[PDB]
């Protein structure tokens, strides 16, 4: 007799709006000020159209396969166009319709992160094909594997808000793209800004409820982002003699990414230590072919966050505590496996997607 | 013994903020990148000052006449400055003060849509006069007629979030203006963006509560907007050989508008079919004197949405179901009447307003 | 047996996001379009890094000293890194973690207002030192004095959302800075916009709950801002023959500031009268060395708001009513004292901070 709680309903609809704010115009504007000015309009168009396409595919089969009961790798196809979901169906403590909208907005932003990164160098029709393939055969199974009670979840993987599902997944997809293939810094910062605010929806929302864990995630997000900014900036001041706007904006992102899988499981001590290590590591990454340094931050910091969750979730270290019977040893192993599975899964799919495009319309923008 | 529900309180205050975000800076920035660059500052000023004036008129007599008990066409004047509204007065399941703020923000955005459209070509003092007339004698009675238990509502008109009260109403007011009387596309998209996010406040908020219907409206908004984008874009690719940023931004708006009256009454199937037809129809409109194509999208798509609600609310078609004793036949008729009443009411008033200005200070900007 | 209410949890986390939106990118962008274009990137960087530093200092000792039990002037140091705060600890009707995040975001925005004002003319390392000093020895004690059950609160001072803690405090700190020491108007308005929307989080959020008082504050915010815009604009039309965008944006701020201490205690009548007097007074201020007219609006309107709360909170005048045994006479006196204590406290500290910087790294940007 599952009963929807209006307080949770309220929180999760607003959180869905926030995550939606991340893509439209968040990620669009972030990339907008980074890419060559002659490429901006084509990019914003591509993000917008691919946003739309993702919203639709999610409704048709996206949600059903991501989040329906199935196997360890995917759901099913009987929630097609959300059929058999009663309007009053409750998932967790919120109406299911709001879970669809929430989970959909994650799908959008992830796609937004790859589209914007590669909009400069890929044909319009070729990114569409890619999106369709990689949403379907990478993001959806991994979503299901991590948040849909599939393989990774069934083996105790900690990923509170999408270090694998979003960050690693997309960073590897981006890297594959570049392998096969700033002009407005106020615009970049504005994007970073919208991304940051939008990100409280993503991290607190992942609690599914306005509780003490939503509260922990929110606090940890503020903390680790700030730690990452200062860590990056300090590093930049040491390496380059001075902080920069792009470094500060990059810092914030590095720690937002690092804290993503962790925010709901760690103490503020942990959030701070993670923000610092994520900020430095992100700086290290972009100091070491990667489009708009998407792996250099998302990939590198995605890995750092996911590994460091396997440590800082420990009650000893201020976390919520590992599950019963789980050692920090074993949990670390499982994160490594989650990470490695994501990297390979996305990579292989990315390769299939781009190649499908490359053999139907061509990658190379005319 | 009506009791205010804090969850609803929370939702409706945040939703009010979102709708407020639509005008300030949403609609301002949308028009900002469309109009000639030499006109932008005068426009943003005019939207801001007229926003303020609308916030005030709403408090003085706006809310009382829109939403007080009266006749079929207007309320009364005993909630002047919100007197006789106890601070703890409850409307629906939220405190009345939050209903005032919500309904006020609709009033603002509607006005924002006309002001911004005509800011280029109308004298400052002449728009003020217009606003005062047309808020008072068009938006307020129609508000009351549709959402204040007046004429249109009493006859079963479906308009969940303002296809008539907002979109048709303002589009006709805009058309009258032009009859008598892009430079920054990143800015236009940013505006579209803020408008989109802000619009979840308008559509879900219209539920008055964080329930399964707020959930339906939110989902339908995401769906139909996305459908509209792809529909517009595809049409544009057929007509023009390629999608454009303005087309994509226009697409989103077309479907946001189309779904506005429908979002709380239809299934996602319906949202998708409405988004598509609204996107194509919007494109058709702007292909066929209309200031910033305000009728071409708001008018045309306003009509499409309102008519199509009379169809897709049917349980057969996945909707919430028509009221008892109501056939799809009869419901369609009533939408047509709602539409026709709005078009004529706003038109006649618009004509009175502009002429009053034109005979006191003059329309024609010096 | 204090029990956290999920509805309040939801409201206060979203309100925290809104206040966070005020700084990042709100205040950054406001100043962005005001300062010389050659200074903008250095400014946005400085706001971002000092934001981060404030988020961290708040977590380490900021919250503990601001909001722990202590004396009349400061709390304590046993909530260092939020230790001894159980994750499920409840303050008011929300989890304590959300109070930390809320109160932290006030700390950020206040700092944002001084940093942005003086970013043009102060050395990076010198502002850092300043921030550390003045957050610690001004903002924290005043926070504690006004909202932490300290001196000013214990004597019945009304300041619902920070006329002293935020506005006067920062305006005086800014004035001290200038004493010792527009290019993008669309950007300025966008900032004003984000500031306005963000401000509903600050004013309603200060209720701690989604109740009738959150509802009153929200309504009053809309009202007084609008009143202030028209008051400023009308004054500007009289003084200068015409309204300007900067005047309108300045108007909105003047009334937002004026209503800040008052919003939770006054009637809408009062909100309107306060908005008007705040708008005119703000205009008067900037007509009478003050960096980006920060005192001319925040200082002047901060004082006006705080004094005028001591009047309009009266039930006679439509307010919530003064406390038992409190006359309007006595309440006015106490506001004057709150005001005077803030002005001197911040001033003295500001002087210490800047001088510490000036004698370690130097003020004067190289
Ligand atoms: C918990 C949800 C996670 C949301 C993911 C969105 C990533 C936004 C960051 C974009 C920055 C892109 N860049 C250049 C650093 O790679
Ligand atoms: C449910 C609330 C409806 C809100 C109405 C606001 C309309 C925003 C769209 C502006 C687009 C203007 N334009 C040029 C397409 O006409
Ligand atoms: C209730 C919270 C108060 C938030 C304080 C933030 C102040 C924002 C206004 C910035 C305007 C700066 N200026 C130039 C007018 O001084």
């Amino acid at each position: 007799p599952a009963v929807a709680d209006k307080a949770d309903n309220a929180f999760m609809m607003i959180c869905t709006a926030l995550v939606l704010f991340m893509t439209i115009p968040g990620i669009a504007l972030f990339y907008g000020g980074l890419i060559r000015g002659k490429n901006v309009l084509s990019m914003l168009t591509q993000v917008t159209v691919t946003f739309a396409l993702v919203c639709i595919l999610w409704v048709v089969y996206g949600y059903s396969l991501a989040f329906g009961e199935g196997n360890n790798f995917f759901g099913n196809i009987n929630w097609l166009m959300l059929k058999n979901i009663e309007l009053t169906a409750v998932m967790g403590s919120i109406y299911q319709y709001i879970h669809v909208a929430f989970q959909g907005s994650f799908a959008c932003i992830t796609v937004g992160l790859i589209v914007g990164a590669l909009a400069e160098r890929i044909r319009f029709s070729a990114v569409l094909i890619f999106v369709v393939v990689w949403l379907t055969l990478s993001y959806i199974p991994i979503a299901h594997m991590v948040w849909g009670g599939g393989l990774l979840a069934s083996h105790g993987a900690l990923d509170f808000a999408g270090g694998t599902v979003v960050h690693i997944n997309a960073a590897i997809a981006g890297l594959v793209g570049a392998y096969l293939i700033p002009h407005n810094l106020p615009m970049v910062f504005t994007g970073t800004a919208i991304l940051y605010i939008g990100w409280f929806g993503a991290n607190a929302g992942s609690a599914g409820t306005a509780n003490e864990i939503a509260a922990l995630a929110f606090v940890n997000t503020v903390v680790a982002t700030a730690a990452a900014i200062l860590g990056w900036i300090f590093g930049e001041w040491a390496l380059r003699g001075k902080p920069s706007l792009l470094g500060a904006c990059s810092g914030a992102i590095a720690g937002l990414v690092g804290v993503t899988p962790a925010c709901g499981y760690i103490g503020v001590g942990g959030a701070l230590i993670i923000g610092v290590v994520a900020g430095l590591a992100g700086l290290w990454g972009v100091t070491m072919d990667d489009p708009c340094d998407v792996f250099g931050v998302h990939g590198v910091c995605g890995i750092v966050g996911c590994i460091m969750t396997g440590i800082f979730a420990a009650s000893s270290l201020g976390g919520v505590g590992f599950a019963e019977g789980v050692t920090m040893g074993h949990q670390l192993l499982v994160q490594l496996e989650s990470i490695a599975i994501t990297i390979v899964w996305s990579g292989v799919v990315a390769f299939i997607g781009y190649k499908l495009a490359d053999l139907t319309v061509g990658l190379r923008v005319p």
